[PDB]
């Protein structure tokens, strides 16, 4: 089978439209020539048309380079999720470039374009073959493009010398089409088709947003590829099928803008640190001040099983998250799969085997303020005791050991965020509610009844609702009816819990009731996502409103209160709304697809390296402490009447 | 470029093999063809062979048919994972059928494969083009082939009219290379290729052994394609530096042997069912029948807030553990990754969404024989009180309640075990044996000491311990420094509490120490694969072992035993040497990688459901349940002993 290429190789010219027709017993072969110096890369794209007839006879072509082979079909065909089908009659494929090096010298480039088809009478074909003028990308400079289904897209990139890290920001004006965002190295061949594409690199799926960082290190020759892949289908991203638009002649067109921006320096690290440490010593070193200027000024003019038990329970229900959170991050990081942990991406700073180092240093606030809490009982307690030789000690021990192990939780969880953990930190806590109400009414005892036992059946309402929020997940009617039974089961048991402890009664009786009303509103205007946190913020609040009525009852003349009490509870409300004002800015969410969680991204703030929510995470480790301390030093001027005050 | 390809397409014959050189100015092109007849399904396959020196200048082969092209170059390359490249001198490939049915009758078929190279001298190849005889596998009839990097395997299966599920076996009588299989659809294109295998079907990485099960239901048309993939290194399957054999020229051939049966019934499921209920009914039915048989002739002739407290922790550790194992059924059901969760594949039997419904049935005796102890232990309470108007009942309490809660956990791993689940139901047993040891030592008061205070020592070297084998995984001589650390640790805590409760207790001391010393023998010859467990294990078997001491010390005719206690005891010998012969049989593991576990499946042998780890889920129980008994009812005879004996 002696055949000569170049008998018919047509010597073709860059930047130009050929019309054909194929059939059988035509072939067409097209011979491009060109050169390539040293110091410059270029690349080559290769278009094809063929109109839509061509259904069961497509457009066969073929490209052959001197160490690599090309082959597709036009029209494209692509096979649906629920038996349907789509074609695609423009294809277009960037042929992997050879860089030139200044001791090889010039290089002369030959490339074959073989166009073939089946058709008894004939089929039509139109070919164009261009060079990219822009296929390098440059640091700090935004480029606009386009791509389809059929026409992927890819680019390179090379490190500069004092660069060290770098940040990919892709953004478009519009979801639906949905694509694939892939970082890979320079050698070829580069897999930029939808079944190959999650392969070699590091890949992100995308709607509106997309950010991967990238370190020098892990890139031998400090250059590599980004790859962007257009999906047939939006199910993957959380959409439905095939959006027709007018326009669709089949075609999803996706304008994109990407950007590569340096990363920051470690001296934004120690300054960071430094600030969160300091910050938070800050607490201790003024308690020491007071301390000692009391004892200068003023001074010259049982629990122990209740605390181990606790000790005991925290660390064995810590370990074993510690080690499946240790797990979830090796493997993200060998995988090279970001769809994983649903981080804040525009601002998750690594160091070392970590992702995202500032969301975990942010936790310094609860460990370090619940070690002071600790150590101010422990104080109250010595001297307490010391003076007899003050009754619920071991309650406040567990208030500290509870806040300490919510910033050791939520330290674990932030380390890689996805729809399997929330549920540890959220159950630490009714776990350690369960237990401290139980202690508190069994050392109250009966007595008269005592009360009218609504405390076990309210935890038990909350047991069943929390099962029957498991069994059920935004299911019909169940939804909106345990929603306004929790609701309604929250407010009786307010109602009752106030009328057992005179028109004040009544008077925060009906204010207790409208309260929880507005609770109500506000939860019929945004669902809660998540049953467990609701029912805790919930809970929370309400027992913060029984504060409120307490000290107002309190400020009726019948007691006094001393400075420090107070000045805590003007503290308490301040970081309380400044706290509630940070809670509110949602910047993931695991609730839908890590594109639509990816759409919430957005730039920290504070010395660029902290979001929202690692002021939340301050703020609210501060209202905690301060609200803990309002609780305990709150009964200090019935100590005036003696033998055996209030304890 | 008008190109007649019938020009020079030689009329080519199938099984024949055709040898040529091309170069730049030369390229070959044979014609096939064949005709289709119905209802019978052909396949070809192509051959290509090249020599080595075409290094910078291979050949490539294009394949022409009405609707699809394929293409690829000789020699093939392969790239390592640490800068490393492979080359293959032949490959070969299966063109994608086209079933011919009845009503479209006898399709004639037209194929073209067109060699080409760029080589400046010329490159020399041979070409051979052959029919499938052996395409369509049957049932119950095992095949035999040869697979290698480069040519790819797959066959076709079509479901028998009363058939309804499938069960593929793969084994070969060697690992490395390590490949993957892959069950797909029918509709073409076919992807057997190293980038794009683990993309649309069903897929595990084997290396000596792999089973996967289907459904018809899953399958239009009622067939499906079986994908056979070696791969280039053996990092992915715990494998090293590929292995070279001394006569390879490169090539990774690896022999396969495929069976496809059918499932079984759901006959078998019924029996199942009804026999693991009765079996575990009947120890209700019999202490019924026994409290019967007692009424008509011997007759005729302060802890519920314990209680409580373990339930609240029971609940608020055990639900996160389920939603994370929904969670995990749900990815591994809708992904397809079969290589997630570590089941035995030989006898996994489906149920819904359940992917293994034998391993969490084989759990209901933990359940039901832990509600008859709670039961017993409830009466005795109660006819104790009665007679009042038996000390340790919240003891226990807490034993019922944690064999409820081994169940429940065990069950929950099992839905999906991998490397991140044994912690729970590990630590899970720490924190109930640490709270009940501290509500022991609280209880029984110092008075003297009491003892020297070992219990808790003992327990915090534990906790460092298992602290140390979560920093330290298997690291040098750490290993055996941990080891030889909790051995003595384990051998001097047994000696003083013996000591502490004569040459009989010389005697005993110096068994305990020969049998912890054993202990740490049989630790030295196979090493602790989990070090918690490993300890578990160690408490576990000490205490029995004390308790063999107190019976032996109890017999030496100071007290006599009653029927119940000695049935007891000998019950739980034997049913614990029973447990302890099936506990040895493991049949996978999640230290190594899942192919590696792989090899570890084995077939099941009660009733074509159950196999060794079922076996010893029910002993285990029975073993613990009758344990539990022993220690309850051991002081029965001097109740002879009236006026407030012991409690
Ligand atoms: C019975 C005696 C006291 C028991 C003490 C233990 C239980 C009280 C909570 C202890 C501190 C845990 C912190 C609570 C909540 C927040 O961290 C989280 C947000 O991550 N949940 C949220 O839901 C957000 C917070 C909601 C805010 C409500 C409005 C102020
Ligand atoms: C201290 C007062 C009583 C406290 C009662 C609660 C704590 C004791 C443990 C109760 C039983 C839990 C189950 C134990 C073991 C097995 O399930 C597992 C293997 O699955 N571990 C294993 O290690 C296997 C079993 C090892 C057996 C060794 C030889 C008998
Ligand atoms: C479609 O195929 C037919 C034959 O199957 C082609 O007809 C002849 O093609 C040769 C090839 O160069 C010409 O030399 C003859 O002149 C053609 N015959 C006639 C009557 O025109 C036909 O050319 C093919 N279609 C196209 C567009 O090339
Ligand atoms: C293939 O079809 C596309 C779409 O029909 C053609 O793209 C058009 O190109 C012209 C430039 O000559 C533009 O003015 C039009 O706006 C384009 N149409 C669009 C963007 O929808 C393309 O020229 C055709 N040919 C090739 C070789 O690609
Ligand atoms: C290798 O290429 C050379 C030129 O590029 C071929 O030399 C001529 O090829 C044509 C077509 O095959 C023949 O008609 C001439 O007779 C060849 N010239 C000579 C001097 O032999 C050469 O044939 C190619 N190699 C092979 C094996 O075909
Ligand atoms: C390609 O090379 C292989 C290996 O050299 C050839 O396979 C041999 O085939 C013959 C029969 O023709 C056997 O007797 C040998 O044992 C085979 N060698 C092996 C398996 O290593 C093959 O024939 C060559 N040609 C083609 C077209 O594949
Ligand atoms: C190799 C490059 C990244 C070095 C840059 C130095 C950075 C990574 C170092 C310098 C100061 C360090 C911090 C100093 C103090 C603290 C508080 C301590 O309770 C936890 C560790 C932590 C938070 C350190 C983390 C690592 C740190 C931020
Ligand atoms: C025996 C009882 C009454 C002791 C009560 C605890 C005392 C020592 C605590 C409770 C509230 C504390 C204060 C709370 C907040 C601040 C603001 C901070 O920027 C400096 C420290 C300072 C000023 C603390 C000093 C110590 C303090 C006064
Ligand atoms: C009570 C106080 C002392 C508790 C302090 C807990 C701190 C030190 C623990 C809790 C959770 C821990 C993290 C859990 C998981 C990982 C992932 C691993 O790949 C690197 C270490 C890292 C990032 C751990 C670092 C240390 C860590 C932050
Ligand atoms: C040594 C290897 C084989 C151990 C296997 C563990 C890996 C493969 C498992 C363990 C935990 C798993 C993840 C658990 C939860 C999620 C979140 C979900 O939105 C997508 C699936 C995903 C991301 C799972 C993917 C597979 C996974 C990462
Ligand atoms: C005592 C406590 C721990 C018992 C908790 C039982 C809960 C977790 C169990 C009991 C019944 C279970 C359900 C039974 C059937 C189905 C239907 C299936 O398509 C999805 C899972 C789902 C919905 C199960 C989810 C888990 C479930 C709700
Ligand atoms: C959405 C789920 C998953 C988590 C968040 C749920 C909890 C923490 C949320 C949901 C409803 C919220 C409350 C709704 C309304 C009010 C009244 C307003 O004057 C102060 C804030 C307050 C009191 C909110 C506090 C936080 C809250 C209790
Ligand atoms: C302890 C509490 C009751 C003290 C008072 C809380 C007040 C000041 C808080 C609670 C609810 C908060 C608001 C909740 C929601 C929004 C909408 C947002 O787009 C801007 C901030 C804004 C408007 C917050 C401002 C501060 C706010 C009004
Ligand atoms: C549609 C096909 C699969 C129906 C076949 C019937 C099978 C699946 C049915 C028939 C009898 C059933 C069992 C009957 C009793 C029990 C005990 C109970 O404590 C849990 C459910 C369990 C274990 C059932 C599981 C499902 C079961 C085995
Ligand atoms: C108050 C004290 C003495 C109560 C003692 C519990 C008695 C009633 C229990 C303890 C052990 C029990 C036995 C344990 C196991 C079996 C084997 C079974 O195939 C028949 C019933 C039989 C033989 C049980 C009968 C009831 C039994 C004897
Ligand atoms: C104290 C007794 C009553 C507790 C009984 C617990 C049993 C009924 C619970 C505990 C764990 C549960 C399983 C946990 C996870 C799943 C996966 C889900 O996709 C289907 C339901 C299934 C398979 C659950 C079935 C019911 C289950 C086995
Ligand atoms: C109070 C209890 C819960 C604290 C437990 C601390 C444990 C979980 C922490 C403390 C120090 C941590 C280690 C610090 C550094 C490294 C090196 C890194 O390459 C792998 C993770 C590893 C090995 C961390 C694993 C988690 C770790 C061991
Ligand atoms: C291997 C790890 C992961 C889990 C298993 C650890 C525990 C359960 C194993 C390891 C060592 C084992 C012991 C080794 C030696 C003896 C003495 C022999 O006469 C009876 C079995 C007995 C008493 C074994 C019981 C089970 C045991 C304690
Ligand atoms: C409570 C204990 C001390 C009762 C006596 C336990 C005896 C009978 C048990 C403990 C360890 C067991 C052995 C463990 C492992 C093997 C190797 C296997 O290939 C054959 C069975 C054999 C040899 C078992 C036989 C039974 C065995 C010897
Ligand atoms: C409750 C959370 C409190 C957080 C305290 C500070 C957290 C420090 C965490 C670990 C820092 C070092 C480990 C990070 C990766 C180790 C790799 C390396 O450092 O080289
Ligand atoms: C401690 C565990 C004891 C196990 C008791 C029996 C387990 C029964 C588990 C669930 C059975 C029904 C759920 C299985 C899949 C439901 C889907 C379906 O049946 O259609
Ligand atoms: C490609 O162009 C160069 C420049 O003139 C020429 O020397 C070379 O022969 C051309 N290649 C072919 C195959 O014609
Ligand atoms: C290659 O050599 C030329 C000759 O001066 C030089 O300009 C160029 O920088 C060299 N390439 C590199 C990467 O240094
Ligand atoms: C293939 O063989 C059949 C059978 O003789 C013949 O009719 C047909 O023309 C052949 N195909 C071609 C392209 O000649
Ligand atoms: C098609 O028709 C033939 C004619 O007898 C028959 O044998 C065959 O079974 C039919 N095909 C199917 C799928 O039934
Ligand atoms: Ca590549
Ligand atoms: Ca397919
Ligand atoms: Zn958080
Ligand atoms: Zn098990």
């Amino acid at each position: 089978p002696r055949r000569d290429p170049f008998d018919a190789a047509r010597g073709a010219d860059f930047d130009h439209v050929y019309s054909g027709v194929v059939n059988l017993s035509t072939e067409n072969i097209y011979s491009f020539n060109y050169t390539s110096q040293p110091d410059q890369v270029t690349a080559v794209r290769v278009y094809v048309n063929s109109s839509s007839e061509n259904l069961n006879y497509p457009v066969l072509v073929v490209v052959r380079q001197q160490k690599e082979v090309l082959s597709w079909q036009v029209p494209l065909l692509f096979q649906g999720l629920y038996q349907r089908s789509y074609n695609y009659q423009e294809v277009s494929r960037t042929l992997c470039p050879s860089e030139a090096t200044n001791e090889t010298g010039p290089l002369q480039q030959l490339i074959f374009v073989d166009v073939a088809s089946m058709a008894p009478l004939g089929a039509q074909y139109k070919l164009l073959v261009t060079k990219l003028k822009h296929f390098q990308l440059r640091t700090n400079v935004a480029f606009h493009f386009t791509a389809s289904p059929s026409q992927p897209q890819y680019f390179l990139y090379k490190f500069p010398k004092d660069v060290d890290s770098v940040i990919i920001k892709v953004v478009s004006e519009m979801a639906y089409p949905c694509s694939v965002v892939s970082v890979q190295n320079i050698m070829c061949p580069v897999y930029d088709l939808d079944h190959n594409v999650e392969f070699n690199g590091v890949y992100q799926s995308m709607t509106k947003k997309a950010a991967i960082t990238l370190q020098k290190k892990d890139f031998p020759g400090e250059q590599f590829f980004v790859v962007f892949v257009i999906k047939p289908e939006d199910y993957a991203c959380g959409g439905s099928f095939f959006i027709q638009e007018k326009e669709n002649n089949l075609q999803r067109k996706k304008n994109l803008e990407v950007t590569i921006v340096p990363s920051i320096k470690e001296s934004v690290y120690v300054k960071s640190s430094l600030f969160s440490v300091f910050i938070f010593l800050s607490f201790y070193l003024g308690c020491l001040l007071v301390g000692f200027v009391h004892y200068l000024r003023f001074q010259r003019k049982k629990y122990k099983i209740y605390f181990w038990n606790i000790i005991t329970i925290a660390v064995f229900y810590a370990l074993p998250v510690i080690q499946l959170v240790i797990t979830y991050q090796t493997v993200v990081n060998v995988t090279g799969n970001q769809d994983i942990c649903y981080y804040n991406f525009l601002c998750a700073h690594p160091l070392g085997v970590l992702s995202a180092f500032n969301n975990i240093l942010s936790n310094l606030g609860h460990v370090l303020l619940g070690f002071l809490f600790l150590l101010i009982v422990l104080r109250r307690d010595i001297l307490h005791r010391r003076a007899l030789e003050p009754k619920h000690f071991g309650l406040f021990y567990a208030m500290g050991i509870a806040l300490m192990m919510e910033g050791v939780l939520s330290a674990c969880y932030h380390v890689c965020p996805n729809y399997s953990n929330f549920q540890f930190d959220t159950s630490f806590m009714y776990m350690i509610a369960g237990l401290c109400m139980l202690k508190l009414y069994q050392t109250r005892h009966p007595d008269i009844n005592a009360s009218a036992y609504s405390a076990y059946a309210s935890f038990a309402v909350v047991i069943m609702v929390t099962v029957l929020g498991v069994v059920f997940g935004k299911n019909d009617v169940w939804f909106w009816v345990i929603f306004s039974a929790i609701h309604v089961l929250a407010s009786l048991a307010l109602s009752t819990q106030i009328y057992y402890m005179y028109m004040d009664r009544m008077v925060l009786l009906v204010v207790g009731n409208l309260v929880n009303w507005s609770f109500a509103l506000f939860g019929l205007i945004y669902r809660p996502r998540d049953f467990a946190s609701y029912m805790l913020g919930i809970f929370i609040c309400n027992l913060l409103l029984y504060l409120a009525f307490y000290i107002i009852m309190k400020l009726r003349s019948s007691e006094k209160v001393l400075p420090v009490p107070l000045f805590c509870i003007v503290a308490t409300a301040v970081m309380w709304a400044a706290a509630l004002y940070f809670f509110f800015q949602n910047l993931s969410s695991w609730e839908g697809t890590p594109a639509e969680s990816r759409e919430k991204n957005r730039e920290c703030i504070l010395l660029d390296f902290f979001d929202d929510h690692d002021i939340w995470h301050f703020l609210s480790a501060t209202a905690l402490f301060f609200s803990f301390l309002v609780l305990l030093t709150l009964d200090d001027d019935l100590d005036v009447v003696r033998r055996d005050q209030i304890p």
